[PDB]
């Protein structure tokens, strides 16, 4: 049975006008930022960009890959696909 979401899950999130995009629950560095509160610092692969989202966008990457990891022309995604596949866990900073 599934838990809650914790840093390091995997996921496809979803932001309005974009593709359910392939993405990574972050940690919280000390010193940084917190997102607001009920909402989870998302990394989006190939862009490398973060955005704070709640439960309701993020799909579980291995139940969804199937109709959500298809090759995209949006800028970045394709790169993402590579990232979350090969090596989801690394340093993109």
């Amino acid at each position: 049975m599934p838990h809650a979401f914790k840093p390091g899950d995997l996921v496809f999130a979803k932001m309005k006008g974009y593709p359910h995009w392939p993405a990574r629950i972050d940690d919280i560095a000390d010193g940084a930022v917190k997102p607001p509160p009920n909402k989870y610092p998302i990394f989006f692969f190939g862009t490398h960009e973060t955005a704070f989202l709640g439960p309701k966008d993020l799909f579980p990457y291995d139940k969804s890959k199937d109709k959500y990891g298809k090759p995209n022309k949006r800028k970045g995604f394709n790169e993402g696909l590579w990232e979350i596949q090969n090596n989801p866990h690394a340093s993109y900073s």
